[PDB]
């Protein structure tokens, strides 16, 4: 176990999340938004 920097569900709204060697990157559904993925454009 390195680095899946995922703990934590940080991301919100189903929002993926992949990895990286500085934090990883949210991924929001189509029709999410915002730092977390929060905001649905909707
Ligand atoms: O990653």
């Amino acid at each position: 176990k390195d680095g899946d920097q995922c703990e934590g569900h940080p991301c919100l709204n189903q929002g993926h999340c992949k990895d990286g060697i500085g934090d990883y990157t949210c991924t929001c559904a189509e029709g999410f938004e915002g730092k977390n993925c929060e905001f649905s454009t909707r």
